[PDB]
């Protein structure tokens, strides 16, 4: 159900919701076919080991067994600097803000990658946290800190978006 969203943001939505889909099916798919380092795994989720694989490959298999169509979504967040956000503990409701709109439907923060970030926020799929914001800090987190870059959303964002494109 929409709340508080105009015919163009809806249909936005809808278009948004479905690259999400294809996102997080490619990156699943990827997940499981690669088993071992890989320049787009490193980069966004640091030095291969199979543990850290394994919650990666969990969170896209449970991200892949949302239907992102079937999302709630809100539109009536007006934060210019904030692209969305999510109750962890309340799956399925996507709240949009300013910076949404002005996002590309795909690429990167785009408005499918967006969702993705959120969907991973849900504990049903992971429960992502936020410690790290942008391309550039996210490369860092997995560097520096391979754990927390499992557990960060634009890292999962950012590994599916895939932009510039990585094997
Ligand atoms: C992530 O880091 C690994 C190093 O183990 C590379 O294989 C990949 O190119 C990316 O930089
Ligand atoms: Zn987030």
């Amino acid at each position: 159900t929409y709340n508080g969203c105009s015919s163009s943001e809806q249909s936005a939505l809808a278009a948004a919701a479905s690259a999400a889909q294809s996102y997080v099916a490619e990156s699943l798919s990827y997940l499981q076919t690669h088993t071992a380092a890989t320049p787009r795994y490193t980069t966004w989720f640091g030095s291969y080991i199979s543990s850290r694989h394994s919650t990666v490959l969990q969170h896209y298999t449970d991200m892949n067994s949302n239907d992102f169509s079937s999302y709630s979504f809100d539109c009536t967040c007006t934060a210019a600097g904030t692209f969305a956000y999510v109750y962890p503990n309340r799956f399925g409701t996507v709240y949009l803000c300013g910076a949404f709109w002005k996002a590309p439907t795909t690429g990167t923060d785009s408005q499918a990658g967006t969702l993705v970030h959120e969907s991973s926020h849900f504990t049903r799929n992971g429960g992502t946290k936020d410690y790290a914001y942008g391309q550039a800090a996210a490369k860092s987190l997995a560097t520096m800190d391979p754990d927390k870059a499992v557990m960060n959303a634009d890292n999962h964002e950012y590994f599916s978006e895939n932009n510039p494109a990585q094997s």
